[PDB]
């Protein structure tokens, strides 16, 4: 039947040691417990669990935009950014933007996920998009007309 | 950070996607696009977006997955609609009766999803039973 809500998320990497350092620092993940193929993560109330797959293809995944993002402010999204440039992340170049999608910041993890920071919801997305619907609609059936 | 904003799946094809997030992991259309769909899944926004010109074959070599939470009868009930749907179900991993049940299973584009039966706390207390024993 029905699907509750998300349990965890779980991430191959190939580096267990450099995996958790990456995962602690740029996403702020709190470790809960690790061993030598496997560390669990606490990111605000999101299980996260890192499982090493030693020696696989990680090429193919830089082509696909399949991708994971969290919010953040906009002055956070800032602060951000600086850390993932002292901190050596590879940051990607994100589509082109409109200002009402709000803004972003998409980058990987030593593997190859991708990870975005956004400032937006679903909400605006929505509100965005219906604005722009509602730019073309000139006549309101229902409305009363003059003549 | 706030936590998850939203997923976003690359897909092949749209309409083929579309159906298996919404007759497998039963996620709500709101709003479809000639390359896009947004769903809201257990209150969590999800957005396809098409990329049919890449290729994904490797993705079969990770075991990165995302998992649902799952009443055990959900899950058996599950594992029939998975069969029905003709959906790639791929053998488990070995599991220790307090590892809880699951059942491991991809999209029509290789993004693998786990319906799972236990929560953290279940497996952290298998951990430290564990070393209680020990
Ligand atoms: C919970 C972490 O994802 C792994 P599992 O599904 O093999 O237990
Ligand atoms: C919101 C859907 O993920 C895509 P975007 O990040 O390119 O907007
Ligand atoms: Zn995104
Ligand atoms: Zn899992």
């Amino acid at each position: 039947m029905m699907l509750q809500g998300i349990n965890h998320i779980c991430f191959s990497v190939s580096n267990l040691e450099k995996s958790i350092e990456f995962y602690q620092k740029i996403l702020q993940a709190k470790l809960l417990v690790k061993g030598r193929k496997l560390a669990y993560f606490d990111l605000n109330g999101l299980w996260i669990a890192l499982n090493v797959e030693e020696d696989i293809p990680r090429n193919e995944i830089k082509q696909s935009y399949t991708h994971m993002a969290f919010t953040v402010t906009n002055e956070a999204l800032d602060h951000l950014k600086e850390v993932l440039i002292q901190n050596d992340v590879n940051i990607l170049p994100g589509r082109e933007r409109d200002e009402r999608d709000q803004r972003s910041l998409y980058f990987t993890d030593p593997d190859g996920h991708k990870f975005e920071f956004h400032t937006g919801t679903l909400q605006n997305r929505l509100e965005y998009y219906k604005e722009d619907k509602k730019h073309m609609t000139f006549y309101i059936a229902g409305e009363n007309l003059y003549f």
